[PDB]
DNA sequence: ATTTAAATAGGGAAGATAAGCAAAGGGTTGACGAAAGCCCTTTGTCCCT
């Protein structure tokens, strides 16, 4: 999923768990919390115009990153530092 | 204006079953998009001659 991670970081590409776009659309205020991520915490992601890339199944990065608790699995660092550094950046 | 007070209201048995509750048709349309790129303009800012 590195070929989709670098594509999302080549775009605007922000990841948050607290935003203000759910109240007013013209906000663009994004907050990521460090003390709230757990074993089932789901996060959201923003890029301009919601541009994405499939994975030869019909899934973007958001559909991959929330299924089977993958975000904690890259976040805790059990998949190596090759993708954990890209996730932390 | 006056006009009475006491005693008591029954026990029993039943309250029917059979049949069926239609069929087609339809259920509106129009407004309520941010981020980025591109040219054009109108006015701060320094200039000379």
């Amino acid at each position: 999923i590195k070929e989709m991670i670098e594509d999302f970081i080549s775009k605007g590409g922000l990841i948050f768990t607290h935003s203000g776009r759910y109240t007013n659309t013209n906000n663009s205020c994004f907050i990521f919390n460090k003390n709230d991520i757990g074993v089932d915490t789901k996060v959201d992601m923003y890029t301009p115009k919601s541009a994405g890339i499939k994975n030869e199944e019909g899934e973007n990065l958001w559909q991959v990153l929330n299924k089977a608790n993958m975000f904690y699995r890259i976040y805790s660092g059990e998949l190596g530092e090759e993708l954990q550094y890209l996730l932390k950046s």
